[PDB]
């Protein structure tokens, strides 16, 4: 039962949405720190290890519907979404999930207005810079997954720093997927394979499903167990395409800025129920 | 509105599942493909405009063994009942105007079942194709196999290869009958072919694009899946049409495959046609 037990009543909480960016609380010093509990003070459900998803992937959908209901720009929905990412990371640690893949920026987003794309590049750069120390302290290992063309060098470089600083952590790994597309990533694995073949380092007849797996950008990513998408949308949208071929999908109706760790836990309790059915 | 109109009231119905194999009725001549028999309920396809219909539906046929188990029957009986369901779905797809239909008959994962289950399923798929190939031809269905050659029985490939040759000029609907199919495997096989072309100095690695992978899949004419359906409450894509379904809409239906009929296909298609299409979606 790999859950952290309920925090003491007085242990720090997260998120305090009275400031933007939300200020992550000081924690008592431990190794990694125990993450703050949710503001509701709910505790993670008891799910046995062999029924827990090892790897959860999340498409964080609904930020513009959320902002539209409030007469705000979509960028306000993105802003509120930053604290939900952190809260979900805290929740995932409390529950004992080991891998979390987050679809921060699809290759499809290049169709959005250039002003919004520029905001999202800047914003993802800033989130990583602003949260890198908090992630390090909680024992998160983070790194970039995605494709290089068009992506701002500053975002790649900022994740590269957070990956270097968190390389030894092992409480949870977050794949922070930026300019990511599943077909694109498989096509890059195939290009790599092709380079190795043009070079005579690899025999085409030896190519198997493992060869593709070994040549993906991050070959250490395990299969996705549980694939989640918010806002009621029931598509995988090319996210973790290779890795989620055998995933279970749980499509939830809440909009991402309204989501919190208790919703992640409820999807994980459902996933654990289906290990029986 | 590319639906066929409601059929005449005395137009032949299908399926009558009181006998096995199920009888497919004689149909009046055309000129041209025959109009499919209407469902036993005589329901007519809903009027969904062409711009809101899926061009390509993929279906995993789930729950055959669970269905037979609930009735205390051998699991082979659920499979046998799913044959008429495949044909009924093909007739309802034609009535609705669907142009592409992919059916997941046997997965690369299925070699993990017992030898007796595998022999049964390989032999039963061979037999379905033989039994139904003339009927599909008469309905203007273009049918062909999609899947991986290693392990797959040569008798299955042979029956599908003749069905493919018999129906190659048909154009009412294409059915990809997917047997020993695994999406990662089909991508690996495309990557092998690309690698062969590179080793032969015919393709340069820096000219490889997503299109190159698409052009080297086994059947490169298959369009993207617009609507991906599971039955029996399964909520996974199980490696089916993995490259082609990357942007599909998923609907996970509860009904077991042997209980399924063309009205369930139409209802999933009505649900798909109603979904709001969000920013940037094809
Ligand atoms: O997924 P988002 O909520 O960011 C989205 O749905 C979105 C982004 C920005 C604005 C909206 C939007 C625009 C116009 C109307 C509405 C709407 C909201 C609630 C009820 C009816 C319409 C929502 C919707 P998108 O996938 O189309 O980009
Ligand atoms: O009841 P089974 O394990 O034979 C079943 O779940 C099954 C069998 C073989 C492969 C997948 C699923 P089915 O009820 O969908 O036929």
């Amino acid at each position: 039962f790999p859950q952290l037990p309920p925090a003491p009543d007085d242990y720090p909480t997260f998120p305090d949405t009275s400031t933007w960016p939300v200020v992550f609380p000081e924690l008592p010093a431990a190794g990694p720190c125990r993450p703050p509990q949710h503001t509701s003070k709910a505790a993670a459900p008891r799910i046995p290890a062999d029924r827990l998803p090892n790897h959860v992937a999340i498409v964080m959908d609904g930020n513009g519907r959320w902002a539209t209901q409030r007469g705000l720009a979509r960028t306000e929905g993105h802003k509120m979404g930053e604290a939900v990412v952190i809260d979900i990371a805290c929740g995932a640690i409390e529950l004992g999930i080991k891998w979390l893949s987050l679809y921060a920026f699809s290759t499809e987003n290049w169709k959005r207005s250039p002003e919004e794309v520029r905001f999202l590049m800047g914003f993802n750069r800033d989130v990583v810079r602003r949260r890198r120390d908090t992630l390090k302290k909680l024992g998160v290992r983070i790194r970039w997954v995605g494709s290089r063309p068009r992506l701002w060098r500053s975002v790649i470089n900022e994740l590269a720093v957070a990956e270097e600083m968190t390389k030894s952590n092992d409480v949870i790994t977050i794949n922070y997927c930026v300019n990511y597309g599943g077909r694109t990533e498989i096509t890059e694995a195939t290009r790599e394979i092709a380079r190795e073949v043009a070079a005579g380092r690899l025999n085409p007849e030896r190519i198997t499903e493992s060869t593709i797996a070994r040549h993906l950008q991050r070959p250490d990513i395990p299969d996705v167990d549980l694939f989640l998408r918010t806002s009621g949308e029931q598509r995988s949208s090319n996210f973790m395409l290779w890795q989620a071929a055998y995933a279970e999908y749980i499509f939830q109706d809440k909009l991402w800025p309204d989501y919190d760790r208790r919703d992640l836990w409820a999807a994980c309790e459902e996933y654990a129920s289906r290990t029986r059915r």
